[PDB]
C-alpha cells in the first residue's frame, strides 16, 4: 500500500478513516475490470460468504457461487445436512436458478410465505414435475388465505428449453407481464427460471466452478474435538475449500489444528483464522494454512471490543497481515465490519485477497432466517452471532460453563426495497469494487493492491 | 505497557481511546486464568467496591466478598455502625448467603418490598429462628396488599444441613419449583440459603478471607479532624484494609495523614488517594502508603472537569501511576468511570493492581438505595457522590462554607432484568477479564500487564 | 305479552327500548327451564345461526347443532357443497367433537394458522388416521416457523376410546396438563376429541338430531330461478328445515315461491321470510309455510334503512308478527341485531319461537372466516352481508345491475378473548335466557311468552 507523504498517524485506521486517492488510468469501462481472485478459492468476484448459520444457507449457496462468490458452511453442521447441501449446489444449473416450486395441494398462506426464499417474485406450480402455472404475491392478494394454488395459479407463461442463449430468453421476456421464463428439461419437467436481469448476470458474472464444472462451496470446522476427522470427513462430504475458524486464531490449540489438517494431504486451500497481527498471520502459514482470515473485535462498540477491550481496526489489520502473508506466498481475508461496498474496496486494496461478509448478507431472500416486518411494516431479517461455536471449550458442567458464555445477539438487518436480493447486493458491492479500480488505474484485483495511493482524514 | 509501532499520541487516552492486540496464547480456557491480586488486600478477582454510601453496604460487602472482592466502607460512617457491620460480614459463611428473612404477621406490602434486598428471587418465612416456609414476589400478586405473609407462605421447599457439598445443593434444586435451598443449623434453625446458580459461584470464585477464614473488609477515612484516632479506631473495629480518601491527594496535608496512621503500626495495607501525576504516585508512597488510588475527574463532561477544568483521562493517569509504583514496589488502584468489563480489563493491563468500582454497582439489589421505577416501570436505583466526605474542611461561618460546597450529583443506574445482581455484574466483568488474558496469553494479573500489546484508534 | 298499566307508547319498540317486570317464580334454578323449541326445527336451545357464508360452514353446523341449535346453509352454495357438507355433520359424534388435523410434514407455520379454527387450544397430528401426538400454539412459539410439526408434536397424551361416558373423561385430564383428551375408535384411529369443557356440555345440551340419531342441519334457498327444483335438490341432500329467504317477504314472487316448494311434500318444515307485519306473516303461512322469518331493517341505522327507510323494530315486528301466527298455528324466527343474551330473552318473550344469529356469531373460532389481528393484536373476523343473494334478479344488461347493486358491507367482529368459541357465546347466551325464565317464573320458552310482562323505558 502508498500513504500519502505525511499520513503515519499515530493510531490505527479503521475503514471509515482512509480514502483512496484518483491515479493515472486507462481502464475506461468498469466491465474491463477483472475481479477474479489468486488465492486458491476459485472466485470470480472477490466476496465470501461468512460461516454463520444464519447466513450461509443452501439457496445463499447456490445463489452466491452462481455469481462468482462462495459460501462457507457454518461449523458443527452435521455431516448429513453438508452431503445433502453438497449434492444440491453441485447439482444447480450455472446459468438457470432454482425457483421456489409449489403443489396444486398447498395453501394461499404457505405460498405467500414459501414465495420470498427467492429473488425471482414468482413461484412455479408443479404436477409430477412438469410447470403448470405461476403464482404471485399479487394472486395471493385479496383472495381467501387458506384457498388453493390451483385457485390462484396463472397457467400462461413464458417457457424455453433449457441451454437456450440467455440473450434469447432476455427477448421473450420482453412483453411478459411476469418477468419469469420458466425453463423446462427435454422431457418438459422442470429444470428452473430465468429472469431478465437474471440473464443478464450470466453475461456479467462467471461462475465459480471446481475442475468437474460444479458450483463451488466451502465449509468451516472448530478448533474443539478431532479436527482432523471432521474435515477429512468434510472433504469427503464434497467441500471445494476448508475454514478453520476460531476466536482467537493465535493459540497454540489453534495451531496444532493446522498441523492435523495439513498432515492430512487434502488437496484444498486451507484458511485459519483470526488474527490482527503480523506475527500470528505468520504463525498460521507456517502451520500449514495457506490462506488467513483476519478480522478480531473490528468494531469499537460491539461486543468482542466492550466485554474484553481486545481487538484491532480493520484496515490496519489487513495492511499488517497482508504483507506478512504476502512475504510468505500467503493470502489474507478481511473477515468483519462489512457494511457497504466501500468496505470491500478498501480491504482489497489494504491487501486482502478475498472480502469476507456476514450480517449485511443476512437481509436477504436468500438468507436462511425467516422474512420478518417490523413497527412500520418494513422488511427484515434477524442476524445472529455464532457465539460459543467460535470459541474453545453433567448439569454442573453445562451451567458452569452457562454462566461465561458468550451470549447470542441479534440484529435487525432491514432488507432494501430495490435490493432485496442477495445479487442485486452483488450488483451493488461489485459496481463499486469496478469503478474503484477505475479510479486508481487498475484492471484486476493485483494492480489494485499495487498502484491504490492512500489518505488519512479527520473526524470531520 | 508495549504500545503499536508509531502509537504516540499527542494527547492522553481514557479508556475509549486504546484497545488489545491479541498476542500468542497457551491459555485456552477462561478458568486457567489466576485473578488473584499480589497488591495485599486479599482478593482473587481484580475488582474493588468504592466508598460510597450508594454502594457501600452491609450486604454489598457480604455479598462482594463472598465472590473474592472487597468493600471500602464509606467515611465518616459512625464507629458504632462499622463495629455492627464487621460483625455482620466476618459471621457469614463463605458459601451459605444471608436471605431476606419474614415473620409470619409482617405485611404482603412489606414482603414485597423486602423480597428485592436480595437476588435470590424468594424470602424464608422465619419463626422462632426456625425455617417454616418460602415467599416469593408471585405469592405477592392478585392478594390483599395488607395480607399476612402467613397466609401466602409455601410450606413446602427444599432443605440441606449447612456444610452440604455446594455440588450436591445444585442437583437437589433442578426438580424444586423454586429455585432456593433453605440451609439448616444442626438444631434445625435458619443458617442461610444457596440456589443453583449461587452452588456454582462457590466452584469458580475464592472466598477473600482473612487469617482466621473470616471474609474480608475494608475500610475509608477522611482526612479532617484525627487521622490516627479514626484510622485506629476502625483498625481495632476489624476492618482488614484503610482507605485514606480525598478529591486532591497530592497535597501536604494529605502526607502528614498517610504518615501519621504509619507512623501507628497497625499491620494492615494503606491505600491512599487520590492522584494521577507521576509525582503524585511518589510523594504518597514515601508517606507511607503501601497502595495509591488513581482517579481525578476522568470522565470530560463530569462535575469535577466541568467546574474546575481539573483532571486527567484515567488510561493514561493509571499507566504513569502504574510505572512510578512499581519503581517503589508499590501498587496502584484504578478508581472511576468503570461501567462494562473493557474498562476493567483496561485498568489491569495498563498495570492497576485492583479496579475500584462503585456507582455502576449502585444498581444492584445488594446496594442500599431502594429500588424504584421509572415512567417505563423499568427498575433503577439512585447513585450519589460523596461530595464534600472527600473534601478537606458561627451561623454566619456555616452558610459561607455551606454556599460553595460541592453539590450531591444524583444519577439513574438501571437494573439489568438479566443482571440484576451484583454477583451478575462480578460474573459478566471477571468473564471479559478472563477472556482478556486468553487473547493476551496470560495466566494471571501480572503476566497480563507483561504481555499486553496495545494500540490506539480514532474517533472513527 | 303483558305490558304495564299506560305503557302504551306511541312508537315501536327495539330491544333497548323494553324490560322485562320481575314476577313470583317457583323455577329455583336455571337448570330446571327446558329450552327445547315447538316449532319443528328440532332444536333444543332457541339459537339458530343465520344463512350468511360468513357464519355458516361446516366447522359452525357441526358444533352449533351439537350444543342443541342449527344452522341454515346459505342460499345458491353448489349442491356438490351442500351433500359434502351435510354428510360431514351427519356423520359426527353427537358428543366426541372433530378436531384440527396435522400431518407430520405440516409446517409450523401452517400448524399455528389450523389451530384457531377450533376451541380445542391443540390440534391432533395424524398419521394414516392415527393420532401420534398434539401441537399447541406454546409449542409453535421460539421455533422456526417452517420448522416441521414432527419436531415438535407432544408424543403424550391422554387417550380414551369412543364412548366412555363424559363424566369419567373429564376425571382423567383432571390431573392433565394440557386440557385435551384424544379419543380413539376400537381399532385405534382417531376419533375426535373431548375437552374438559366439552364434557360438562355433554350433560347440558341435547344435541339437535333427526329420526336417524344424526346432527340437525338447515339450508336457505332463494326465490329466483326454479324455487321448487332448488328445494327438492337440498331435501335429497340431507337437509333437515329448508329456509325461503329474501330480502321482500311479503311479495308476490315470494308466495309462489312457497307454493311450489309445498306442492312437492317434501315433508320438512318450511321458513319463510322476511316480514315485519302481521298480513306479511299470515299471507306466508297460508302460501304453505309453517315458520316466518321476521326481520326487515331492525337496525336504526344500517344499510336498508338509510338507502329506503323502510324497516320496523325488531321487538314490536316480533310482538305483531308472532300473535298472527299464533292464530294460525304458526312460529316466527327473530331474525336480526341479535348482539347479547338480552336480545334473545326478548325475542322469546315477545312471542318468537326462535333468536336467528349472524354477525355476532362470525367472530368465533368456528366461523369459516379466517382470524385476523387489528393495530392493537386483538383477534377478530370480518362479518358481511348476502347483499344481492336476497335480492330478486347481455353485458350491458349485467352493467345495470352492478350499477344499483347493493354493495357488501364489511363489519370487523372481535373475538373474546374469554369466548373465543361459539360454544362460549351459547354458553353466554343459555345462561341469560334460562336465568330470563327464572325471573318470569317459568320452567319452558312457552311459560317464559305466557307469564312475561313487560315495560318501557325512556332513552336515559
Ligand atoms: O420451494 C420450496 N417448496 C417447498 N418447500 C420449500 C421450498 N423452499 C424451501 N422449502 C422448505 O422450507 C424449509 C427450510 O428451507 P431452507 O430455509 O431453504 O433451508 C424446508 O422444510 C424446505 O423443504
Ligand atoms: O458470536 C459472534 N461474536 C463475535 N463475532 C462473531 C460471532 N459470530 C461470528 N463472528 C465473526 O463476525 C464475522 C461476521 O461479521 P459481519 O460481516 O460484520 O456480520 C464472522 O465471519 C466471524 O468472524
Ligand atoms: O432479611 C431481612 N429481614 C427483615 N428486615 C430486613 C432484612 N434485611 C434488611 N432489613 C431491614 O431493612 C432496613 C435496611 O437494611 P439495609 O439496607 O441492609 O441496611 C433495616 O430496617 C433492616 O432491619
Ligand atoms: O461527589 C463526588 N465527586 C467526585 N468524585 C467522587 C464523588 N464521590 C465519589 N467520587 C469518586 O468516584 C469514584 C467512583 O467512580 P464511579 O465508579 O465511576 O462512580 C469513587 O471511588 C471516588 O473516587
Ligand atoms: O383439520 C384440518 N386440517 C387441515 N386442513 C384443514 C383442517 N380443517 C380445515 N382445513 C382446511 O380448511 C379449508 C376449508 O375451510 P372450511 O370449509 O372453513 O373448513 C381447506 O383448505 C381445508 O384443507
Ligand atoms: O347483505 C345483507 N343486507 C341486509 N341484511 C342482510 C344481509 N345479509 C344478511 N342479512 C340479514 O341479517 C341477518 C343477520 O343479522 P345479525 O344477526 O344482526 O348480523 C340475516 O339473517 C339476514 O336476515
Amino acid at each position: 500500500v502508498r500513504f500519502l507523504d505525511g499520513h503515519t498517524p499515530a493510531y490505527d485506521l479503521t475503514y471509515n478513516d482512509v480514502f483512496v486517492v484518483p491515479g493515472r488510468s486507462d481502464v475506461a469501462s468498469r466491465f474491463d475490470v477483472d475481479l477474479s481472485t489468486v488465492d486458491g478459492s476459485g472466485t470470480t468476484i472477490p466476496v465470501v460468504v461468512a460461516n454463520m448459520t444464519a447466513v450461509a444457507g443452501r439457496r445463499m449457496a447456490e445463489t452466491v457461487a452462481r455469481r462468482g462468490g462462495i459460501v462457507v458452511l457454518p461449523q458443527d453442521l452435521p455431516i448429513t445436512a453438508v452431503s445433502e447441501t453438497v449434492d444440491f449446489v453441485k447439482s444447480r444449473d450455472l446459468v438457470v436458478d432454482t425457483p421456489v416450486t409449489l403443489s396444486p395441494e398447498d395453501s394461499v398462506s404457505d405460498a405467500n410465505a414459501l414465495l420470498h426464499k427467492r429473488a425471482h417474485g414468482a413461484a412455479v406450480v408443479v404436477f409430477e414435475g412438469r410447470p403448470i402455472g405461476l403464482v404471485t404475491e399479487a394472486n395471493c392478494a385479496g383472495v381467501d388465505r387458506f384457498a388453493r394454488v390451483r385457485d390462484i395459479a396463472l397457467s400462461d407463461f413464458v417457457t424455453a428449453p433449457v441451454g437456450t442463449d440467455p440473450r434469447e430468453v432476455f427477448d421473450l421476456l420482453e412483453h411478459a407481464p411476469i418477468d419469469v421464463a420458466v425453463m423446462t428439461a427435454p422431457d418438459g419437467t422442470l429444470a428452473g427460471v430465468l429472469t431478465r436481469t437474471g440473464a443478464i448476470r450470466a453475461g456479467i458474472y462467471t461462475p465459480a466452478v471446481d475442475a468437474k464444472g460444479r458450483l463451488r462451496i466451502a465449509a468451516a470446522v472448530g478448533i474443539n474435538g478431532d479436527v482432523g476427522a471432521k474435515a477429512q470427513a468434510l472433504a469427503e462430504a464434497g467441500a471445494d475449500l476448508l475454514v478453520i475458524d476460531t476466536a482467537h486464531g493465535h493459540q497454540a490449540k489453534m495451531l496444532d489444528a493446522i498441523k492435523a489438517v495439513a498432515s492430512l494431504d487434502l488437496g484444498l486451500p486451507l484458511v485459519a483464522g483470526n488474527v490482527v497481527s503480523a506475527e500470528g498471520t505468520r504463525d498460521l502459514i507456517e502451520a500449514g494454512a495457506s490462506i488467513v482470515k483476519v478480522g478480531v473485535g473490528p468494531g469499537a462498540m460491539c461486543t468482542t471490543r466492550m466485554m474484553t477491550g481486545v481487538g484491532r481496526p480493520q484496515f490496519s489489520a489487513v495492511v499488517e497481515c497482508a504483507a506478512a502473508a504476502r512475504q510468505l506466498g500467503g493470502h489474507v481475508w478481511a473477515d468483519g465490519g462489512v457494511r457497504h461496498p466501500r468496505d470491500v474496496a478498501l480491504a482489497l486494496a489494504a491487501g486482502a485477497s478475498n472480502v469476507m461478509i456476514g450480517s449485511w448478507f443476512a437481509g436477504t431472500y436468500e438468507s436462511p432466517g425467516d422474512l420478518l416486518f417490523d413497527r412500520d411494516d418494513r422488511p427484515y431479517k434477524e442476524s445472529y452471532g455464532m457465539a460459543s461455536k467460535r470459541a474453545v471449550a453433567s448439569s454442573f458442567d453445562r451451567a458452569r460453563k452457562g454462566l461465561f458464555e458468550e451470549g447470542i445477539s441479534t440484529s435487525r438487518m432491514s432488507l432494501d426495497p430495490a435490493r432485496g436480493g442477495v445479487e442485486d447486493l452483488l450488483d451493488h458491492i461489485t459496481s463499486g469494487v469496478r469503478s474503484t479500480c477505475t479510479y486508481v488505474g487498475a484492471a484486476n484485483l493485483p494492480e489494485l493492491h499495487e498502484k491504490v495511493v492512500l489518505g488519512v482524514q479527520s473526524a470531520a
